[PDB]
């Protein structure tokens, strides 16, 4: 009842039924916990993620302004590039995507196969740079181009992190509120902490839902003094938009993504490999791999505030499993 | 009615979606709809974990601890078999071929073969598998010899028990299509058979008027309709039912053979890809969406009314066959 004012904001119907809270009992006897899983991976548009989320806000947004070409930037193999392309294509928008190879790699499948393929499938423009240095500004420049050429486009940040975007994962909260409800009684929520938007939204959700649980965001490209910053705005931000204050502290973990964003580490595809074979459950190399690292170690050195139930938050990202084959 | 008679396990939970198809229904001049059996939760989905839902239920009842089967290196059949073993801690054998006599990397290494490697599936290659029930039952008996406790769950999961699977799908159909409908024509991919024979013995008694068509995607109809009509007396039988409805299949559209991609197929990918954002794949569903597209060119349905399409999943293999072979 207090996020409320989430009923304001138009959202299109992505979703549709709140996707599965799931027990994991093999993986929860190997770790010694108990451990629950958020199935966000089994959004229902092209392949799923944490995006679909997000882009019911952004793309009911962009409608209303009558845009219709969406506008937006990630790695070559991004999943949220993949997930605003195939939304475009199933609402007859147009889709440019600023792209870029973060990893300086030549291997065939990072450049050609996953999320890449799937992009050409959807007719996705596909506009090439050397590095996103400033992205903002270089969707902007790249918003202005489209236009001259007589097309309305709305840009969506990278990975959709805006304070808007980041509603999706307010509403990912109540889901998950009502879910555990009578059920577990939780203490920790562990999420891949990276563009932020959905650390952030479920940082809000959550300290208005669940004040006891403890939200850890395990970082995906950047230090916690890097990191913190931008999740801690947006939580404001949000806050802010929804008539609400939070005052709770944002919970970071960086010691599980070096050598950096999208490189593959040995902790990550241990955890791929851990989930795969226990649950039948695919993660990924990029994200979900290096945020399962960062629970499994959490239990390892005690780093969790105590010895209760943990939920992963699965935010998707399977697809660039094909794309990482064999190596980068 | 005896369909709860049956032990199963929950795999699935909620009904999958059932979604009307605007932009995809606009360009061919045709209401189209979609059951997106691709949207199952484990590992990428697909329409076997319908059938895995009885058939592992009846394997633990057996308290086997290794579970068997057999498909082509890309099979989704495999891969989701392999899913279902790993997460319930059974061991997993598969059975493998290469079909297309393909050297191609992705085709050997990459896409559902990558998966297989994630859950520890024990892999055996064979040459061809020429006679797959012997051949899984040679298997299971080296496999018990070594002390393990198997059992087989033949190719696609199309035996009588693992089609429940189906005939369950086509209640969720039939309760999600009151709003909507009338439905026409119902189209459906059919392989090994499970899928389609299911189908038929639920529609005919829930949707008796509704025209059910496989779109063969290994055989002439010479040589699959016997499979699939066996199936279906099987199934109806088991159900204390009949089935009278004749079974239809348009085998036009796989041609050059099993596992190998066609323009029609790849064009029918790129179509809903680009319309719907929907993934389709080369060797079941495109062709099987190739075969709805060229029905409608051809006037070949009953009417011009609603046309159901049955998406059964597949789409990892788009990984698997490229960029060729
Ligand atoms: C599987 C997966 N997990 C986690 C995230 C991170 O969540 P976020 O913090 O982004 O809200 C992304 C999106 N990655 C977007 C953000 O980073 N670069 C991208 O294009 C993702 O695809
Ligand atoms: C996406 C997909 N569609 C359709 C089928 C065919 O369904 P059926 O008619 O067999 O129930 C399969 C079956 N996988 C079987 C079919 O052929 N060999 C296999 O491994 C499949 O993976």
């Amino acid at each position: 009842m207090p996020l409320h004012h989430l009923t304001r904001f138009p959202r299109l119907e992505f979703i549709g039924a709140p996707t599965p809270l799931e027990y994991l009992p093999r993986l929860s006897d190997y770790l010694g916990r108990e451990i629950y899983i958020k199935r966000d991976d089994v959004t229902p548009i092209a392949m799923g993620g944490n995006k679909l989320r997000k882009l019911e806000f952004l793309v009911a947004d962009a409608l209303r302004e009558g845009a219709d070409t969406l506008i937006t930037a990630g790695a070559i193999q991004s999943n949220h590039v993949r997930q605003t392309a195939a939304v475009a294509a199933k609402l007859g928008l147009h889709c440019v995507a600023l792209l870029e190879n973060p990893i300086g790699t030549t291997a065939e499948n990072y450049l050609t196969n996953g999320n890449r393929l799937l992009l050409d499938l959807f007719n996705t423009q596909i506009e090439m740079c050397d590095a996103l240095t400033d992205p903002d500004a270089q969707l902007q420049t790249l918003a202005t181009r489209i236009e001259a050429q007589g097309f309305r486009p709305y840009v969506i940040p990278v990975g959709g992190s805006s304070a808007l975007g980041a509603m999706g994962y307010v509403e990912s909260a109540l889901e998950i509120a009502q879910q555990c409800e009578e059920v577990v009684g939780l203490s920790s929520v562990v999420v891949a902490s990276g563009s932020a938007g959905t650390h952030a939204g479920l940082a809000v959700g959550l300290e208005h839902l669940m004040p006891d649980v403890e939200l850890i965001g395990v970082t995906v490209s950047r230090s916690v003094a890097e990191q913190k910053p931008k999740v801690i705005a947006l939580q404001q931000a949000i806050a802010g938009q929804l008539a609400l204050t939070a005052t709770a502290d944002i919970h970071l973990w960086d010691d599980y993504f070096a050598p950096g964003y999208g490189v593959p580490n040995d902790a990550g595809m241990e955890a791929v490999k851990l989930l795969a074979s226990l649950e039948g459950v695919l993660l990924d190399p990029v994200y979900t791999g290096k945020a399962m690292a960062g629970l499994i170690d959490g239990i390892s050195q005690k780093r969790f505030n105590d010895d209760g139930p943990i939920l992963f938050i699965h935010t998707g990202g399977a697809p660039a499993l094909f794309a990482y084959h064999p190596h980068v």
